[PDB]
């Protein structure tokens, strides 16, 4: 296994940390800086984080879409190295006042995500966790899904003293995530990025959720939202999880759209 495991590991000598720099403040808790030379020399700039691991960490490592973000390697608390992400998350991003992203925009980074969740679907990967604060950006706006395998947890913080509206109706009925449970996520991720990050349903309890979509209420149209797309959104939304469209069929749909602006 420590041999299986030798191309995910990253040599100290390949990587320097930076334990006195955390990156975006705290917002994502202890992740330092980092400093990783390649093979042929090159510096690639790194977020490192401290964290069966070497086995999430052989599958992740393996791996590989533009959309999808990446493991540069395990430094053995183990470290987990991960690229740096220029725009962090892409729920921070929309939110931001200062930034004015068009609908052409929007739904590409919907895009982006979906030819990221096509990506792992089709090595049989379930995400289970699938919302906007869970994709990243990075210096050329490329969206990578995030928040899986050895990167997950991003937002969970040390003190001294379930994302349940993303979730389908099976999945809060029998605790039970498939493919077609990330294809509703999905579904709530694209109106996040149409309303600009507002967050779902703000008037129904975590509770109330459940008894909520059972009587066939759902998500409304944001008001800069095309037709087609909202269309797109509740067929994620259907009880049926068979009769929700694929992440492929997902990909063809919303590209076509994306190209009419
Ligand atoms: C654990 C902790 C944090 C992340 C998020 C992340 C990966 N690379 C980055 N670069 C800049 C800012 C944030 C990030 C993932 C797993
Ligand atoms: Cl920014």
């Amino acid at each position: 296994l420590v041999q299986a495991v030798q191309h995910v590991v990253i040599g100290p000598s390949s990587l320097i940390v930076h334990f006195n720099e955390v990156i975006g403040r705290g917002h994502f808790g202890c992740v330092y800086h980092g400093t990783l030379l390649d093979n042929d020399g090159k510096k690639i700039h790194c977020a490192v984080k401290s964290l069966q691991f070497l086995t999430e960490g052989i599958i992740m490592k393996d791996f590989s879409h533009p959309n999808v973000l990446s493991l540069l390697g395990i430094c053995l608390s183990p470290l987990v190295v991960l690229p740096y992400m220029k725009h962090g998350d892409l729920r921070n991003f929309i939110r931001n006042e200062t930034h004015n992203p068009t609908v052409k925009d929007l739904i590409g980074f919907g895009l982006q995500v979906a030819k990221g969740m096509k990506y792992l679907a089709s090595k049989k990967f379930v995400h289970r966790d699938l919302a906007a604060r869970n994709c990243m950006l990075d210096e050329k706006f490329t969206v990578k899904v995030a928040d899986f395998g050895l990167a997950r947890d991003m937002y969970d913080k040390e003190y001294y003293s379930l994302p349940v509206k993303w979730m389908a109706l099976e999945s809060l009925q029998t605790q039970k995530f498939t493919t077609k449970s990330d294809v509703w996520s999905f579904g709530v991720l694209l109106w996040e990025l149409m309303t600009r990050g507002a967050p779902p349903y703000p008037d129904v309890n975590t509770f109330d959720i459940t008894v909520y979509l059972l009587q066939g209420r759902r998500l409304l149209q944001p008001e800069y939202c095309p037709d087609p797309l909202y269309e797109v959104m509740l067929k994620c939304w259907h009880p049926k999880a068979e009769m929700r469209p694929s992440f492929s069929e997902l990909v063809s749909r919303i590209s076509a759209i994306f190209s009419t602006f």
